[PDB]
């Protein structure tokens, strides 16, 4: 195949011609997104009940849909939660590689069989199904700078103006507002109500009454008269619009003629429909919209796209209305794209020096000048033509190929250079006597690379896609490298390389170059003398092997184990907990304490600061609120002191000094799709009807256990705690003795007090709701429904309290289910330098003290490492045996092998060494790195053993050959390690936007190359004659 | 359209729309109705029973269930004074007409409103003249569109998008193709002079 | 109701949702003075019509709840659009005896 | 180069499928009275008038491919086969062009 | 219900709108005595069992406000299984404490 | 599927009342795995034989 493009050089370049075009056509078909899609595909089913308690939500609505929620394809779990504003949420979790769109149908089709079994209010709200995966591309944030306009104001606003046109902004996916259209409300005056002896229910019946679209037929229909010629549409009246058309919907007439309008009774303005949740973007009311990126889109093109659409309508905004972009992934994702082409572009630019520097010529610096690019745009057609994305994970797997890249260059370039210079042949000639020498080896070396990186491929989960990311694109490109170390480049040697003298070593040049060719060489003849010293002495050098590996197995316990480097976003959680009975205002003093705080003392780290009442992320409800801290660009803060880590730690002490309302400060997680990155994750299950108060037994129990247990730590409940609430007693003795129906007061508790959406009305052309509940002094306090009234047999209005009686109990705020059954969720991690493992196994104990009738299962990356912990093992056997079987073949000899695999340790230990010498972790870049640099190192030691066992062959001594080998190899091996270190260095010092992952990638091939680069040109040759020995 | 039956080239022209037609705008009361009548709504449902043919229930024909209608009689929905001949219920038992709260007028409103990419529109088709092809047609209209008030624009659709779309790609589509004659030439005979001379 | 009732309160928001939909070439919708309307969802040729139509079906589904109630209850209609008929089998009367 | 730029640009090439359509469509407001009259007239100075090309003449009134309303009609026009027409004055191309 | 009320209230109103289904093969069903009722529209070799279901789902819920309420409250079910039984899991009293 | 299921239930066995043993009545796997058991049986004695 070589000596055939040898002679065909112009095929040679066609073939590499058509590979540029169709990685460049590739290039810019490709999507372009922070990362591929990490967690398991998900949907969320939600709907809220006005009014409703956590348990009315949870009986009436959530089991009802999950008991119908069955025979649908890929589903791993289903879980939910009921909440006490009336909020529910069921998930579906299917498997990795679900069709999302499969999986929505699906869902939203056993939705919709389910639908008629729902109370009838519930139906008529809606029910919305959506794909619930977290991996948003920016938020906006429609603020008022001044305080003209409420949150309710600025929704309707951004749903008004703001969506259809982002909606049709380019590469624009799912979107959530915070907060809907308009509503009409109609809030009932208990007092001027009862004035007129009228009751909640007469106002929704006379509502319902003259504001409803009368159908209207045809003037001329069919069938008709003999003759008319002339049919019409007659259009009758459609529904109200304003608010004083609201205010003269007639109740009742007195004897008198005098007429009674709703304006009589209650207030009347366009409103919020849901005022559970509050918002303030730096202390002024605010909306925002939480955008994703469509499918195949490019993250950098949509975020100018949708600053672009904002744009042409800021100049409607009305007075005081402020756009503003708080959280963009943007950044991170354009700083990643850039620190990569740059790395490329050194990595070929420093192989041009060390080509030159070593062999003084300019037509063989340029054959890698060419040849890399070439291999670096095929691997984009290849990953465009397997589905893959460029992002994050993709883009650096670009950059641990580069040494695996740079190296099939120069060793084809290096040799036949060498060859030409040793026996004197032409550049035809050496290439082609080159190419038997090498070839075999590199076809070798491509089915033991392809062995030891396409595992990977085949976990499970997360973690597995995250891996597969790295594994194909490295395995692509290393293919790609050597199709074209084949074909390419040994053509471009032949023609575009002169002639060396047969002798000539440079030793004569003088100035630099003699300098240098006089003192490597020297080196060499050193490095000769070195091998040939170790060769004699071997048992104290195979000794201290023994000890390097103990070394490498010892470091390996005691390095942190991790999922992924700890970056720097620019934005940092702060969690509020307000005690349970406070109202929304009290935990809306909370947030702004912080505020304040962040904003000012905090102005070196801190921008701005996103505040939300009634809404957290372990609960929901007055008492749960949060602040979104987001951090000026990475740029403009630098030092520790100012890293979101430290930012944190003060934030944390300042609110700690807040006994009155618990608040916590924590960096986001790694990859925020997949949330809680260590730890663990599961529910307890009331598995046999125990009960809420067993179940909450269960979970306490649970924790003042999991507390003495030194294997866990920060071990919380995920959901919240029982709360007061205020049961009503009705005697339905004292009420029907009143002549007071029983419906008639339900009708009167839920359309006063929890709300009660009657009709649809028409404002500005879209059709919004109507809204009709008791105003807020009426229904304050338990006194306040003692103000109520209900109207009897007669018309007698008889009060509330002479019939009702209050009564403090306990209940749920939220409640929990996981597969169908009742359930608590807990958190928690490994006690400090223990491993998620040997939690679960400290946990699985626990669990059986737990009472009669409770299981648990674990959920999430507890879950998911439960299967993928398993086949890691498998994997690396496979691994194993597939790379020594290849080699095996190509050495003819099934203990030569081991000559090479036993270099395996020589560089894992300099990688181990550096990123524990650096207080980094064991994580996903360091593992990825890691192969990468036993990869090169393996590459470094199948050639040397190769040309050893050439030299071998055709007539020399083991020991002899070996020497040889190691000689003609340490060129090769220097540049490639000299050109390689230099190209990752940048990665290793770096700061700002994605330094955290740069730096878990840097410090391990760095060490992991000089421990391989220095011990391997030593220990290989031991090996190769160690074994030959035997 | 106008300028389409002007305009030499264009042949067939039309809209798919209907103008405007005659609509009959019912507007009706409140007051002067519950006063001495009906109580709520009880006529909202008298309005479209007669005129507006009510489905009530199905009734098995033949072995096949079949719908209901409810329908008043032809002569009693033909003419905008006919419908006072409808007469409702009277909370005191009585009959109420309807002229009582009647009021009914002529309103022009649209037969079918269209949209076309989120924006109103109107769809116009159309031919080419005898012997012109669909291009010249496309040409001339991209003519007669430049007088229309700012504000109204236009976009092609179906078997026009399709053309617009196939001159489009004619370029690349040459280019690429003379391409990968040239190279795959260039690599059967080893040389750039025969890839080149077949070029020429 | 009329055309302008259709268009403001049903087409409108449908469309909405449609934009975002994976290969969609355009959308076309007319709303009549007799109640009904129809949104034309178009694709480009390649695209998979039976996800197509899952994808139509996933997004309606969030209008929905943004509709009249007297629609809500209803139940909208989803169908692969052929724009041309292949046949009518008609039925003729010889003796006279059938009416249409 | 110039000839290039001469020649005008189609995309598919004009065909005759044995088949054409009547487009009626009465000044709105009026009825199938009209309507009805207008179509039946057309149908006959068609099968009657032009019997050479035109086979059956399938009719309609309610629904054509523009709008619904009873000021809307049409008309599926069959022809006799390719053999049973001559050139020129037999296409649909010529059939329509006096036929309007 | 009859068997006859399950029918002409239920089976007929689904039956008459199964139709535009690709791949269909054909349709079958029972009413019972015990209220019970199936109906099996059974698909071409080779159809994706996930878009059979979408499209009777897609067809079912055009009926489904038509059918009686207290049909509509008890819950419909839509499934894409294989006509025998696979196996049956039973579960007997050991102290005979346990009724049917 | 059938393997799937014992372990549905045998996930549910520890919560299931005093009085009641699960049981398989009807089950078609069996066949299955008889089947296939049975011609690797036939498959190993023709690999010997010949
Ligand atoms: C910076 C890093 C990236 C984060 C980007 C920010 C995240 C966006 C948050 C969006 C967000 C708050 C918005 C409020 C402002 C927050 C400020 C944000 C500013 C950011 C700078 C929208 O919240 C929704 O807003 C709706 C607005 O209408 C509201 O609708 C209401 O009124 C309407 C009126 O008519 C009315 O019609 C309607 O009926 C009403 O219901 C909903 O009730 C409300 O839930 C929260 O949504 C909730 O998210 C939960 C957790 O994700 C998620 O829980 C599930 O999934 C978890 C997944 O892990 C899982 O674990 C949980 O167990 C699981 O339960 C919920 O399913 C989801 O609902």
């Amino acid at each position: 195949m070589s000596k055939f493009f040898i002679d065909r050089p112009i095929f040679a370049w066609v073939i590499a011609l058509v590979i540029m075009l169709a990685g460049g056509l590739s290039i810019l078909s490709l999507p372009v997104n922070q990362y591929p899609a990490i967690a398991p595909p998900a949907i969320a089913v939600q709907v809220s009940y006005p009014g409703a308690s956590a348990e009315t939500v949870q009986d009436t609505v959530v089991q009802v849909i999950e008991q119908q929620m069955n025979g649908i394809d890929n589903l791993r779990y289903i879980s939910s939660e009921s909440n006490s504003d009336g909020s529910m949420t069921i998930t579906v979790t299917f498997e990795q590689g679900t069709d999302p769109d499969i999986a929505q149908v699906q869902v939203q089709n056993k939705l919709q069989l389910a639908t008629p079994l729902l109370p009838q209010e519930v139906q008529r709200q809606g029910i919305r199904v959506t794909k619930a995966v977290k991996n948003f591309l920016m938020v906006v944030g429609v603020v008022s700078t001044d305080g003209s306009m409420t949150k309710e104001d600025l929704s309707n606003y951004i749903v008004s103006n703001i969506q259809d046109p982002l909606s049709r902004t380019k590469g624009v996916g799912d979107f959530q507002v915070f907060g809907s259209q308009y509503s009409m409300r109609i809030w009932l005056d208990p007092a001027k109500l009862n004035s007129y002896q009228l009751t909640p229910g007469d106002v929704s019946s006379a509502i319902q009454a003259q504001n409803v679209q009368i159908s209207s037929g045809q003037l001329g229909g069919l069938p008709a008269v003999k003759g008319q010629q002339l049919n019409a549409t007659i259009i009758g009246k459609t529904r109200l619009q304003t608010a004083e058309q609201f205010e003269n919907i007639l109740l009742k007439v007195n004897p008198d003629g005098s007429q009674v309008r709703l304006k009589d009774v209650a207030d009347v303005g366009l409103g919020g429909q849901d005022y559970s949740i509050n918002a303030q973007f730096n202390g002024s009311p605010a909306s925002g919209i939480a955008i994703k990126l469509a499918t195949g889109a490019n993250a950098l093109d949509t975020a100018k796209a949708i600053r672009q659409t904002i744009a042409n309508l800021e100049p409607f905004m009305p007075q005081g209305m402020k756009v503003v972009y708080p959280y963009d992934t943007t950044p991170v994702v354009s700083a990643s794209i850039h620190e990569v082409v740059k790395t490329l572009g050194e990595a070929i630019l420093l192989v041009f020096l060390v080509m030159y520097l070593f062999l003084q010529n300019f037509r063989a610096t340029l054959i890698p000048t060419i040849a890399v690019p070439v291999v670096l745009l095929g691997t984009f057609g290849v990953l465009a033509a397997f589905g893959f994305s460029i992002n994050t994970l993709t883009m650096f797997g670009m950059v641990l190929a580069i040494g695996l890249l740079v190296d099939d260059a120069i060793v084809v370039v290096e040799n036949v250079e060498r060859v030409m210079a040793e026996e004197g042949l032409s550049p035809r000639e050496a290439a082609r006597k080159s190419m038997g020498q090498i070839q075999g080896a590199l076809v070798g070396i491509a089915m033991v690379l392809s062995a030891v990186f396409l595992p990977m491929a085949f976990f499970g989960g997360s973690t597995g896609v995250i891996y597969r990311q790295f594994s194909i694109t490295i395995v692509s490109a290393m293919a790609l490298s050597v199709i074209v170390a084949l074909i390419l480049t040994p053509a471009l040697c032949a023609t575009m390389l002169k002639p060396i003298e047969k002798g000539d070593h440079g030793e004569h040049k003088g100035g630099f170059f003699g300098w240098f060719n006089r003192m490597f060489l020297s080196t060499t003849h050193g490095y000769e003398r070195g091998v040939a010293s170790i060769l004699k002495h071997r048992a104290p050098y195979l000794l201290i092997y023994v000890v390097i590996v103990a070394g490498m197995i010892w470091m390996f316990t005691r390095i942190p184990t991790a999922f992924l480097p700890d970056e720097d976003q620019g934005v940092l959680f702060a969690q509020v907990q307000t005690p349970p009975g406070s109202s929304a205002e009290r935990t809306q003093v909370v947030v702004d304490s912080m505020r304040e705080y962040l904003l000012e003392k905090e102005s070196s780290s801190v921008s701005s600061v996103f505040t939300v009442t009634g809404f957290n992320f372990a609960g929901r409800g007055q008492s749960s609120g949060m602040a979104f801290i987001m951090l000026k660009p990475w740029e403009e803060r630098p030092g520790g002191e100012n890293s979101v880590f430290e930012l944190a730690k003060r934030a944390q002490m300042h609110f700690f000094s807040f006994k009155d309302a618990m608040v916590f400060a924590f960096a986001p997680p790694s990859v925020l799709e997949l949330g809680n990155a260590t730890g663990f994750d599961l529910f307890l299950q009331d598995q046999a009807g125990v009960g809420h108060e067993v179940l909450l037994q269960a979970r306490n129990k649970f924790l003042m256990l999991a507390a003495q247990n030194p294997a866990l730590q920060r071990v919380r409940p995920n959901g919240m705690s029982d709360e007061p609430q205020y049961k009503l007693e009705i005697d339905d003795e004292k009420a029907s003795a009143l002549g007071v129906s029983l419906a008639d007061i339900n009708s009167t508790v839920s359309i006063a007090w929890g709300s009660s959406y009657v009709n649809d009305f028409i404002d500005r052309g879209r059709v919004k709701r109507v809204y009709l509940q008791g105003r807020p002094d009426a229904r304050m306090n338990p006194d306040d429904l003692s103000k109520w009234y209900v109207r009897n047999d007669k018309g007698e209005m008889v009060p509330f309290n002479a019939f009702a009686t209050g009564k403090w109990e306990y209940g749920s705020p939220k409640l929990e289910r996981y597969n169908g059954v009742p359930a608590m969720e807990i958190l928690g991690e490994p006690a400090p330098g223990l491993s998620s493992g040997d939690a679960m196994a400290a946990v699985e104990e626990i669990v059986k003290q737990l009472p009669k009738g409770v299981g648990y299962s674990w959920t999430g990356l507890s879950y998911e490492e439960r299967l993928s912990g398993s086949q890691a093992p498998a994997l690396y056997a496979l691994s194993l045996l597939v790379v020594f079987l290849c080699l095996a073949a190509l050495y003819e000899s099934w203990s030569i092998p081991f000559s090479v695999m036993l270099v395996v340790p020589l560089g894992v230990i300099g990688a181990l060494l550096a990123t524990s010498m650096r207080g980094l972790s064991n994580d996903v870049f360091f593992q990825v790195g890691l192969l990468t640099t036993i990869g090169l190192s393996a590459k470094n030691a199948i050639l040397i053993v190769e040309f050893a066992k050439e030299l071998h062959e055709q007539g020399k001594g083991i020991v002899e050959a070996a020497i040889e080998a190691c000689r003609m190899r340490l060129r090769p091996i220097v540049m490639t390690s000299l050109a390689f270190i230099l190209g990752v260095v940048p990665l290793a010092i770096s700061t700002g936007a994605g330094s955290g992952s740069q730096h878990a990638i840097g410090t391990g091939v760095i060490g992991g190359m000089v421990t391989a680069t220095v011990l391997a040109i030593f220990w290989v040759p031991l090996f190769y004659v160690a074994v030959s020995t035997l």
